[PDB]
């Protein structure tokens, strides 16, 4: 059971520097290198040796996990184009032509999406070189002159002096690129001395000029990665933060707070007025890997400021790319939805011109079938915009999510593209299904016996003839809003105490309503907290809320202003007993914040009721529209104090308040036939 | 200066049990009494002394303040008919015949309300036994037996056996009751055994039957009196919450909190669940004095219930007599106009029914010259509901109200109207006009200066171009809000803080109403704190507040709410600290009770500001008067856990919050040119 733990804690407290599938094509492209101080051969044999015995039984290069010719055919002939060179092991150079020279012809019946990072700009190249040595190959297929064509267009449309001004794609991909100037492609280069973080675009002439400064990249690439290598490192930054964010939306890494903190830490030193970028110090910036930064940097806690992300904005369009406007992918702008969320009144505004600029922009691929992603491929995509479209973070409930993530994840049934197709290990693993599944099917097999108990305590408590009609269908829904709002081990008795502490004024409540309120009251309801269960201080600073409770009910009995945030307030002052949460109030502050926390409480819990019965009829579309955006425009200030770390405050008990404030968003912008098949959804039916 | 003040605290720490101007009519009344043991002539001769010995010059008797002949004719004559029955010292019989035989002629020359109690019942009685004596008086006047003819009328309109059933003014005035069974007349006597507290009427028979049980009652109150007596005693209840309504009216009470509480202690032992007397032990209970000393009890901090004034509903109509419909005083309902207005959600609604029947009730003689009372003469009672009807407790300031009773005592120069004229010295005492005139006066003398400080203060603050036209027509007001509210002085600290507290803000505030608001901010206004004051505490614990302002600045930009709220809490936090107020929040009722209280405060304040605007159109009359009754009717439940001692927190914490909400619910109903001349009238002209 542990053993997983154990496992992925050891993974990440040894978080490196790079976990890339290894290449097989960029590996050719560097064993063409001569030996630099006077040699006879090649630089590097083992690599060859990895070349020769890492080939399928039928004689393919590449994954055998899917099959995919479009690139197949680069791995499996650049292979052997070097063997030509250097003349070695014709076993599996005429072994491997069999395959080639009667199956190089599926070129144009591949699919219209799945072309590779210039795969015509490269391809000729290799074709090219290829040329003078003794190949012997179908060259007359129309589908690939019909490739031709577009290396003669792309090849002209693209500057002469500006690019040598961007750092760019062009420059990561060099292999197409005939007749360089080297005067200016060397001042702006990588800070550690690379060429876009890729090898091959250092061959071109690093063929015989050995530039130390460039050449350590290779040599260390070589050396310490002993034998194969893949084409762009290191991704520090592009791997540590992808890994956060798929596990945060697994719910186990509680568990590895500490490294959580230390690569949030990475991150954070890391951070750059100007962007980010795949690793530490890539001075070429995009938006997607910044905004989801951003976003997971301040929702563990952390000082940040998106003003910086006005570096896109093209007469109201969006890209990825950095002044180059390529059609942009589904998820590069849909990770923005995500981030645009959680606004602060301090913000600028561009958050809100890109959330309707982007939410409209995808409702084109809401329903089409154009949602799929142009850099890899994914397992429900369609899954994850199912819920962010028709559930913001005002009502996102950090467990049915993960429970749609579950048939989300695929892990080794899809491989992610880049310049050749490749897979992760470190967060693409296979076992993180695994413990998901197990942890929430323990926390499944411990609600499946708190709700019996449950039900046995309370038709035990005479508690049926005050409420109403069915109490299956109040019962199972307030022990949810309580489970799936706090799901840990360690806090049952907070669990119990909410369901029970809602139950009780749910039924008075009701009883309120029938009778027609305090005024025509007829039994004394103090003492009903005695049938709750007994503890030292769980019950008399209980039962003294409790009347503070019934002191606004007789407070507004000829008001018009709704019970939700006294309610509200007492579920806190519950939970608040229910915790053993104290506080040092030696400072001022301490009650400063606490006051305009459940001062905002209330403010937001009577602002909704009046939309709530006002729904319920319809009666005015402009009004309704405007309680719910000034409901979410005060909102984010609870939220924001809420989660701000400025505060001397346990976080916990800052955080119980939204815990509550978001159960009942959830349940005011869900109806019955809607929330009915959640819980079914969530504990009835369980994984594996 | 102090010797005042020790005058009067020795005269409350030496609270008796009487204090009553010595009555003439009734020492007679007894003075006929035989020797109880066999003697030979009067009882008691000391008394008989203080008859002859005080005679006026020019032979009257009564007071010498005031000249009413329709009560100093029984005082003149009544004297002379025991000195006929015991036939001692003829000088002053005709002497004072001289007067009487020629001055009997003005009774119907008085007035039309200046009628004493049943003056048509006991002069005839006083005449009557005097018929047999050797008297020779104009018996031929015609003004006389035009008053025999409604003693006629009045002794029959009586029951025979039901007038054994009430104790009332009919067994108060026993003099012109003849023929009176004995049987039934004992058991509803008075509990030390008296009759009404009075001793002529027990000098019916009493003559000759020395019944203890009712006779210690005379021989204390002539043993110890030592020379002449009234007819109503005791009345330490009558006298005592008396003194402490007019004192707390004069606002210099705060030195004896000690004796005030040891007061209201001895009332409220002194409490019954049926009503209130003159004295302690009297079953004889009425409205007026029962439902002052439940407001003044519930006003300076004890548990109080007023369900019990239910026993003077008649058809709608109340009444002072009990079960008697006679005409009410103007004063015995407007205590009532007074005590009704603190209403609290637990009372009951016969409080507002009262209020909107007395307030009607008395618009009658608002503009009518009805305005007189009916059993006393007053200085300016117009100008007391000439406040109390256009100024709730709401908006009732402590001190403009003092001001005007300035012009409302009189003191020596009314007489109080009872059986007999005669006045008090206790609470009629003629210092506390002197006392009250100086303590004001240095008041005064200090605003006088610590205004004028302000101003230099201020406008080397260049604070000016901050703002708007004119600055002093703010500052006086501003100062005023303050001063007006907080008057000790040993409390200047929190009196210069508020001023200034309140000008920065308001400065602010106009600059957001120029420049459009806290978007198209131009400079960093955080540091505007640097130039009020220095001090150790005083400065950084205001500026967190003042950012936490500026927050909500921030917060609401974008919505409708107002300003009003924030502002307030800002006044009370920096209140909070310029108090040193502190507290031991080791006990969760502490932030539990903190918390609703600024709740309510932020609720009522921009409650009204939707009304402030919306009346400076107009544009609607069922609304605004929906808002001013949906304020208070939760202004209420502010004062209410502002005002009950059931928690443990500071009074004067609690207290503070009340100010500020009052000085802002003064400012809104007063218009600028009603609220002008009150700065004169406290401030500019001084009294003396």
């Amino acid at each position: 059971t542990t053993t997983m733990i154990d496992g992925i804690r050891t993974a990440l407290r040894s978080i490196g520097e790079g976990e890339i599938s290894i290449s097989a094509y960029d590996t050719s492209l560097v064993a063409l290198l001569k030996r630099l101080d006077g040699g006879d051969g090649p630089q590097f044999p083992s690599t060859i040796d990895w070349i020769v015995q890492n080939q399928l039984p039928d004689g393919s290069w590449g994954d055998a996990s899917f099959f995919m010719m479009g690139d197949r055919i680069m791995s499996t002939l650049a292979c052997v184009v070097a063997l030509k060179s250097w003349n070695i092991h014709t076993d599996k150079c005429e072994r491997g032509l069999l395959f080639i020279q009667e199956n190089m012809w599926r070129l144009a019946h591949e699919e219209e999406d799945w072309m590779l990072v210039g795969f015509e700009i490269a391809l000729p190249s290799l074709l090219d070189m290829a040329k003078d040595l003794d190949l012997d190959i179908p060259y007359d297929e129309p589908a690939l002159k019909a490739i031709y064509a577009e290396r003669e267009r792309k090849l002209a449309k693209i500057p002469r002096d500006v690019l040598h001004s961007m750092p760019t794609t062009l420059l990561h991909s060099l292999e197409g690129m005939v007749d360089l100037d080297w005067e200016k492609l060397l001042k702006l280069r990588c800070l550690d001395g690379s060429f876009h973080c890729s090898p091959a675009s250092t061959a071109t002439a690093f063929q015989q000029t050995g530039d130390q400064k460039c050449f350590e990249y290779l040599d260390g690439i070589v050396k310490k990665f002993n034998g194969g290598v893949p084409c762009i490192y290191p991704l520090d930054v592009y791997e540590r933060l992808w890994a956060v964010d798929r596990l945060t939306r697994l719910g186990i890494s509680r568990h590895f707070t500490s490294e959580i903190e230390d690569c949030l830490d990475y991150i954070f030193r890391n951070w750059t007025p100007d962007g980010l970028a795949h690793t530490k110090n890539c001075p070429v910036k995009d938006i997607d890997d910044t905004a989801m930064g951003f976003r997971l940097l301040r929702l563990y806690g952390y000082q940040v400021d998106p003003c910086v992300l006005k570096k896109f904005e093209k007469d109201g369009k969006f890209f990825c790319l950095h002044g180059e406007s390529n059609p942009s992918s589904v998820t590069p702008m849909y990770n923005t939805y995500r981030a645009s969320q959680l606004k602060f009144p301090g913000d600028d505004g561009v958050l809100g011109r890109a959330e309707v600029f982007c939410r409209s922009f995808l409702q084109d691929r809401r329903g089409s079938n154009r949602m799929k992603d142009k850099w890899a491929i994914a397992k429900d995509i369609p899954g994850e915009v199912e819920y962010a479209m028709d559930y913001p973070w005002k009502a996102s409930l950090p467990r049915i999510e993960t429970r749609l993530y579950l048939d989300q994840y695929g892990g080794s049934g899809d491989v992610w593209i880049g310049k050749v197709l490749h897979r992760m290990t470190l967060f693409c693993n296979d076992l993180y299904l695994k413990a998901a599944k197990a942890d929430f099917s323990n926390f499944q097999k411990e609600c499946r016996v708190e709700l019996n108990g449950l039900r046995r305590w309370y038709l035990r408590s005479n508690l049926e003839k005050f409420g109403g009609t069915d109490p299956q269908t109040t019962l199972m829904t307030s022990y949810f809003l309580a489970s799936a709002n706090i799901f840990e081990a360690n806090r049952a008795a907070e669990r119990l105490g909410w369901a029970r502490v809602a139950l009780l004024a749910d039924a008075v409540s009701s009883h309120f309503r029938r009778i027609g309120g305090p005024k025509n009251s007829t039994s004394n309801l103090e003492e009903l907290i005695s049938l709750v269960p007994f503890d030292d201080a769980y019950s008399g600073s209980l039962r003294e809320a409790w009347k503070q409770w019934l002191m606004a009910w007789t407070a507004k009995e000829s008001s018009q202003e709704s019970i939700e945030g006294d309610t509200a307030i007492l579920l806190v002052r519950a939970i608040e007993i229910f915790g053993g949460r104290h506080v040092l109030t030696g400072q001022r502050p301490d009650l400063w914040e606490y006051s305009q926390l459940e001062q905002l409480t209330s403010s937001i819990c009577c602002k909704l009721s009046r939309r709530v019965l006002a729904q319920e009829n319809g009666e005015s579309t402009e009004k309704v529209e405007e309680i719910d955006q000034q409901v979410d425009l005060e909102m984010q200030e609870l939220t924001r104090r809420v989660l701000q770390g400025c505060s001397a405050i346990n976080r916990l008990t800052r955080e119980t308040f939204l815990h509550v404030v978001k159960s009942f968003c959830y349940v005011a912008y869900c109806s019955p036939e809607t929330i009915d098949s959640h819980i079914d959804k969530v504990i009835f039916q369980d994984v594996i």
